């Protein structure tokens, strides 16, 4: 199966939220149903609108998005059946090539994906002792050194 990534489409952005969804439940499930809850309503009050990048599959059809602007990718997310495919790799590499000194984050929890990252190639840059509203559930800060 062939990939490429564009610009997102609005009516494509419910698709964004279901790989979200997805992407929480197989890697960031200590997310508790309530702030899970909350999450997925401001999600599916921003994906549809952010200015995200898609990796589509053949059918031009969203298998997984990244955030990108300035040189900080806020935001990767693809859904579990085709990540190991290869699509986090050409995904980092759409954001690297827009940005060579890239930056991105990752929730402490989901330490598969920080093992992930380290592996493509970022290094922790910061941290913060919770998520955003004072949440209990640390955000990491990475900057590409993967060299």
């Amino acid at each position: 199966m062939v990939i490429s990534i564009r610009r997102s489409r609005h009516e494509e952005g419910e698709e964004l939220v279901a790989i979200w969804c997805r992407s929480v439940d197989a890697t960031h499930d200590f997310l508790s149903a309530e702030y899970r809850t909350e999450l997925e309503d401001l999600v599916r009050s921003f994906l549809p609108e952010a200015p995200l990048w898609v990796a589509v599959n053949e059918r031009d059809q969203p298998v997984g998005f990244m955030l990108l602007s300035g040189q900080h990718m806020d935001a990767l997310f693809i859904d579990p059946d085709v990540r190991g495919c290869g699509v986090g790799r050409v995904l980092v590499e759409h954001a690297l090539s827009m940005a060579p000194e890239l930056t991105t984050n990752v929730n402490e929890q989901n330490e598969q994906a920080v093992g992930f990252y380290k592996k493509v190639g970022f290094k922790v840059t910061g941290r913060s002792e919770v998520d955003d509203l004072g949440k209990p559930y640390p955000l990491l800060n990475l900057a590409y050194v993967g060299a």
